[PDB]
C-alpha cells in the first residue's frame, strides 16, 4: 500500500492562543532541530513508497515528523505546549520502534533527541 494522509495541521473548531512557550518551541526548539545536520529525514512524513518500506504503516500507526510539528506551530494548532513536546517524543519513539539499534537513522534520532532535551530544558515559564 501507499502512504496515509499526513497528520492534521489545522483544526478550525479549536480555539487558538499565542504564548511565550509556544513561540519558543517554534523559534528556538523547532528551528534548532530543523537546521541540524541530521534533520532532513525527519522534515516530512516518512514516505514508504519512495523509501520502499512496505511494512512501515503496518508497524507505525501514530506517525509524526517535524514538517507536521512546524506547520502545527505556524497554524497555532497547539493550545498546550505539552501537545508539541508529545509530538516530538512520538517522532523519536517511532524511529526506535521501526528500526534497529545502531542503524544510521537511529543514531540521527538519538542526536536530535539529545539536542531537543537540551532545548526543552530552557523552555521559558
Ligand atoms: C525517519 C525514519 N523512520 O524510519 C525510517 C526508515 C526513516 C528514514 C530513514 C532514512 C531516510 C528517511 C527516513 N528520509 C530520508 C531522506 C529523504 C528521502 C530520500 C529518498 C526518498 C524519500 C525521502 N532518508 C535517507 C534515505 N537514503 C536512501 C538512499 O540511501 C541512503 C539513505
Ligand atoms: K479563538
Amino acid at each position: 500500500s501507499m502512504n496515509p494522509p499526513p497528520p492534521e495541521t489545522s483544526n478550525p473548531n479549536k480555539p487558538k492562543r499565542q504564548t511565550n512557550q509556544l513561540q519558543y518551541l517554534l523559534r528556538v526548539v523547532l528551528k534548532t532541530l530543523w537546521k541540524h545536520q541530521f534533520a532532513w529525514p525527519f522534515q516530512q512524513p516518512v514516505d514508504a513508497v519512495k523509501l520502499n518500506l512496505p511494512d512501515y504503516y503496518k508497524i507505525i500507526k501514530t506517525p509524526m515528523d517535524m514538517g507536521t510539528i512546524k506547520k502545527r506551530l505556524e497554524n497555532n494548532y497547539y493550545w498546550n505546549a505539552q501537545e508539541c513536546i508529545q509530538d516530538f517524543n512520538t517522532m523519536f519513539t517511532n524511529c526506535y520502534i521501526y528500526n534497529k539499534p545502531g542503524d544510521d537513522i537511529v543514531l540521527m534520532a538519538e542526536a536530535l533527541e539529545k539536542l531537543f532535551l537540551q532545548k526543552i530544558n530552557e523552555l521559558p515559564t
